[PDB]
C-alpha cells in the first residue's frame, strides 16, 4: 500500500491518478460510434428504436431486442440503410436466465459489446395503488423495470470488465425524480428512482472499466384521455410532449467518447417538467 | 365539477382548498402521541426499539414487530414503564400475506393504527455486485427493503383511509441519496432510493387521509472493520457515527401533530454525510 | 499527524472520532430550550414571530428583530407570558455593519446566543425578469435574502466557535428547490437556492462547534389574486396553504437537542408541493 | 381564453400544445452549429476556450470574451483555422453596464446571437469563511459568479425573445450540488447553487423563446498542492481530474438541436464526484 495513493471509492482503480483517455481534437469525432457494438433493449418500442437507429447512423453495430413484437425487419433496415451489422433477439427480460443467454449470444455474434442501453420497461396503468387489492401489478413493474434492468447490467458488466471498457446507459424517467399527476403510479415511480440510483451505484462500482449514466425522459409522444394530457401540457415549461427524436442526442452523448468524464449522471430530457 | 376547484394532484381531496387542522397553541403539545396507536416494524433492532420507546414516552400505544429475536419483554417493558398498551408480533415482512395478517391483528388488538413506521430491513454485505454469480442476495434485499416496505404501506394505508387520518414514516437511508464507499452495496442503495421516492409517491396518493414521510439515517452505532469505519468518520462532517437516540426526534416530529404540513419529505439525519 | 485519524472534511474536528453529545433518555426533554438564548431575525413578520413564540414556549430567551415594524410589544409579550428574557432590536440586515452591531449587542444583553434563525427576507413581486429593465430589484433580493443571511451567519458563527456550541437555522423556501408558477420570481428562487447550499457549506465548515440546517416552507397563509392561489392549491398535494403554526415543530426540532446528528439538512414543510 | 388550454407555467406560450421543432432525421446533423452565432464568456480561460473552439469546429461564429488576458489571437485562430467569423471583446462582467454594451456590440457585429455560454467566473481561495474579517471576497464571488451571470442572461435573453429562439448554457459547478473538501469555499458553493437554480428559473420564464441549461464540471485540469489533489482523486469515482476536452461534448449537446426538449437541466460532468 505504501507508495500508492489508493482510492476511497474503489481500490480496483489502482494507483491514483488514473490515466486520461486519448480523445480526438475535433468535437464532432467524439460522437462517432464507428467500430463499436451497441445493444439496445426494448428496441422494438418507440424510444428504443429511435436510439438504435441513431446509434447506427453514428456507425455502430446494433443488437435489437424485442419481446412480443418481432423486430427482424428493423435490424435488416439498419443493415441495409447504414451498412452496419444488426440482428434482433427475442427475450423476456424479467427472466434472468434468458437475459444471460441473450447477451452471451450477442457477444458471440458481434464479438463484443461496447455500448449497452437498458431501455425496456412497462408502465403502471391502474391508478391509485390503494384500490389494487393484490400485488401482481406491483411485482410486474419491479421485476422488469428494476430487476430486469439489473439483470442486463450485471450481465453486460462482466463483458465490460473483461475488455476494460464500456458504456451503460439506463432509461430512467422523470418519474424517478418527481411524482406524476394526475395519473398515479407509485410502483413505476419507485422502480425508476431505483434505476436512477442504481446508475450512480454502478458508476462507482464499475469505474475501473466502464461508465454508467441514465436518461430521464419526460412525456414522449407516441389513446389517452385528452383532458389528462392537457394538464401535462399545462405543467410542462416547453408546453408540449417530446418526440423520440429529441432523445437521441442524449443517448449518443452518453454512449460515445463525447462523455468520457461523465459517469453516474442523470440527463433530464423532459421539457423542463421537473423544474416547477 | 362546475363551481369547484379540483386538484391536479388527487381529486379525492374534494373541493379546494382543504381545511387546515386544529392545532395546539403550545409547540410542546404538538409532539404528543397521547391517545394514538403506533406500529413500528423492526423494533427488536436498534433503531426500531429506540423509536418505539420514544413513541411510548410520548404517550402512544406501541405494537412491536420482530422476526428472529422475540421482543415480548420489550413490550412488557413499555407497558410496565410508561403505562401504555404494547404487544410484540412475529412476522416475516417479505411475505405479503403475513404482513396483512399481522396488521389486521394489530387493528383488532389496539382498535386502530394512527402511526406506522416501516423500519425493518437488512443490509447488503457481499461487496461488489460484479463478483456475485446469482441474484439471491439482490432479491433478498429488494423483497424486504422495498417490496416488504410497500406491503406494509399498502396494508396500513387502507386503515388510514377508512379513519381519514394517519402518519406513515418509512426508514430510508442516506444510501438512497448517495453511494456508500468503500463498502459497495448497489442493491441496498437502489432499494433505499426506491423507498425515498415511494414516500413521495404515496404522499401524493394518500393526501386526502394521511401524511407520508421518510427518515434517511447515516451511519448509526447499532462489528465491522476498523480502517473502514475510519474512512466513514473522515467523510462525515460531524466526525463520528450517530446514536439511535439522535434519530428519535425526527421520528417523533413526523409521527405527531408537529408536522401536519410536512408530507413527502425526506429528513436526513446523517451527520452531514450527504453534503461533501 | 501520525497516530491520529484526521478528517477529510475539516481537520479542526481533531482526532477522529469525535465524542457523541450527552442526551436525555426521554425524547420530550430533547426538545427543551430551557437555559438557551435564541435570536430570530424577521420576527416581526408572520413566520418569525411564530418561531419566536414557540422557542419561548420551549423555555428560550428570545431576541426579536424588526426593521420597519417595531416589535417591542412582542418581546414584552414573551417576557410576561412565559417568564423568559426578551428584547427587540432594530436592524436593516442588508447593512453588514448594522448586523454586526446588533448581534454584538445581543451577546452583551443576553450573555450568549445558542440558537440563531436567519429568517428575515423579502419577495420578488415584479413578474418576469425579462421586462424589468434595471437591476435594483434583483440586487435588493440578493442583498437581503442571500448576503444578509450570510452577514448574520458569519457574525453569529464567531460566537458559536468561541463557546464551542450552537445551532443555526436558515429560512430557505421551496423556491430554492423548485420554480414557482405562475408568478415568476427567478431572483428569489436563486437567492433561496444559494441559502439552501450555504446551509450545507456552513454545516461542513462549522462542524467542530455548531450545526447548520434550513427549513424550506411552501405557501404559508397570511390580497393576492384568487385565481393564482387556486392554481397553488391545485398543485399542492395537501390541497391548501400552510399555517405558520405548522412550521414551528421543524424549527424547534432543528434548534434543540432533538437533532444533534442533523446538520446540513433541508427540511421541506410544503404540503408536498415539491413532489409533483 | 375560452377555447384555449393555457399554461400554468407561462401563458406567453400561447394556446397549448406548442409546436414541435423540425429536426434532421440524422443524429449527427443535430449537433451542427452551422449558420449560428455563439458568444462564450471567459473564453480566454481553459474551459471557455475549449468550448469556443469546439463551437467553431461545429460551424458557429464565435464571439470571444476576455478581461485581463487579451484573446484576439484566439479569435484570429478560429477565423483562420475554421473559416468562421470571430472577434474578442474586453469586458468586466461584474459591471452590468459593460455587459450590456458588449452584447449589444456583438449583436451589431455578428447580426444576432443564437447560443450564449455564461462561463466567466473566479474561485474562492481563502479557506474557511469564519477567519475572513470582511466581506470583500464574498462580494467579489457573488458579483461575478452570480450577478454577472445574471447580467449576461438578462441581456442576451432580450435578443432571444426578439428572434424567438436561443440556447443559454450556464457554467455552474459540482460545487452547486456538493460541498468541496478539504478546501472550504462556502461563497463559491452558494453562488454556483444559485446558478444551477437560476438555470431552472429562467428555463421556465424563457420557454416561449429559448432553452436554458447548465453544465456542472467537477475538477478540471486547468498549481495547487499535492496532498490536497490526492484527496480529490481518492473521492472521485473515475480516479482522476477531468480534461477541458471532456466538457465540450456537453456544451455542444446543449447548444445545438441535439437537445431541443432539454431545458432547465443540470448536466454533471464530474467523474462521478457527486455520487459518493
Ligand atoms: N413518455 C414515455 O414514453 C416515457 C417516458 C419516460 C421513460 N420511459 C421509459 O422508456 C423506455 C421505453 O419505453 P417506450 O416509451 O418506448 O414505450 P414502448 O413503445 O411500449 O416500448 C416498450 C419496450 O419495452 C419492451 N418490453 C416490454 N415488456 C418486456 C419484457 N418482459 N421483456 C423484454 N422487453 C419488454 C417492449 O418489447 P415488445 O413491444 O416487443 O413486447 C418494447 O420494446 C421505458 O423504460 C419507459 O419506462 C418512457
Ligand atoms: N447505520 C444504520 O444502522 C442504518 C442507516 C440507515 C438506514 N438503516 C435502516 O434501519 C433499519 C434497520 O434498523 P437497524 O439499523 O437498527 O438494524 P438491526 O438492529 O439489525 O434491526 C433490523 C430489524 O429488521 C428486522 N428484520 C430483519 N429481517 C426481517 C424480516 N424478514 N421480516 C421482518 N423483520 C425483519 C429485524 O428483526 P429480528 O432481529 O427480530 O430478526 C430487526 O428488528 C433498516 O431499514 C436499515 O436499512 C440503518
Ligand atoms: N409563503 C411564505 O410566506 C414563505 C414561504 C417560504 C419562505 N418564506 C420566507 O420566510 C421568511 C419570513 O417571511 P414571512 O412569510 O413571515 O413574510 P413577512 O411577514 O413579510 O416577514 C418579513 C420579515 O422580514 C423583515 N425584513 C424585511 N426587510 C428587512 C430588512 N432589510 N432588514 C431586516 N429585516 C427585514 C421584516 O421586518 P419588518 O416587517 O419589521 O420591516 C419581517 O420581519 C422569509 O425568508 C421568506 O422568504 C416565506
Ligand atoms: N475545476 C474547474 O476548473 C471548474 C470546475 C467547475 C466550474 N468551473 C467554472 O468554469 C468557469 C471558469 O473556467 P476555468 O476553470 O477554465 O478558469 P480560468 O482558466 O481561470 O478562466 C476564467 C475565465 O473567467 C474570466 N474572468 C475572470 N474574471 C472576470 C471578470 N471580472 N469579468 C469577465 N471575465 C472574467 C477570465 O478572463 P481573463 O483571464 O482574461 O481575466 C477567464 O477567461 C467558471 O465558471 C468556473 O467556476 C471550473
Amino acid at each position: 500500500s505504501m507508495g500508492e495513493i489508493e482510492s476511497y471509492c474503489n481500490k480496483e482503480l489502482g494507483p491514483l491518478p488514473t490515466k486520461a483517455p486519448t480523445l480526438s481534437k475535433n468535437v464532432l469525432d467524439l460522437f462517432s460510434l464507428k467500430g463499436k457494438v451497441a445493444s439496445v433493449t426494448g428496441s422494438s418500442g418507440g424510444i428504443g428504436w429511435a436510439v438504435a437507429e441513431a446509434y447506427a447512423q453514428a456507425g455502430a453495430d446494433v443488437a435489437i431486442w424485442y419481446n412480443s413484437h418481432p423486430a427482424d425487419e428493423k435490424a435488416e433496415h439498419l443493415q441495409k440503410t447504414y451498412g452496419v451489422r444488426s440482428k434482433a433477439y427475442k427475450c423476456n427480460i424479467s427472466d434472468p436466465k434468458s437475459v444471460e443467454e441473450t447477451i452471451s449470444q450477442q457477444e458471440k455474434d458481434f464479438g463484443t459489446i461496447d455500448v449497452f442501453v437498458a431501455n425496456a420497461g412497462v408502465p403502471w396503468t391502474e391508478g391509485p395503488e390503494i384500490n389494487v387489492d393484490n400485488y401482481d401489478s406491483w411485482n410486474k413493474i419491479i421485476n422488469l423495470d428494476l430487476n430486469g434492468v439489473y439483470y442486463c447490467a450485471h450481465t453486460v458488466g462482466k463483458i465490460f470488465k473483461k475488455n476494460g471498457k464500456g458504456s451503460l446507459v439506463i432509461t430512467s424517467s422523470m418519474s424517478g425524480t418527481i411524482v406524476n399527476v394526475p395519473q398515479l403510479q407509485a410502483a413505476y415511480n419507485a422502480a425508476k428512482a431505483a434505476c436512477t440510483h442504481l446508475t450512480k451505484s454502478l458508476a462507482v462500482e464499475w469505474a475501473p472499466f466502464a461508465r454508467v449514466n441514465c436518461v430521464s425522459p419526460g412525456y414522449i409522444a407516441t389513446f389517452v384521455e385528452k383532458d389528462m394530457k392537457a394538464k401535462w401540457w399545462q405543467l410542462t415549461p416547453l408546453g408540449r410532449e417530446g418526440l423520440a427524436q429529441e432523445l437521441v442526442g442524449a443517448y449518443l452523448y452518453l454512449a460515445s467518447n463525447a462523455s468520457t468524464y461523465t459517469t453516474g449522471a442523470n440527463l433530464a430530457v423532459d421539457g423542463g417538467y421537473t423544474c416547477p
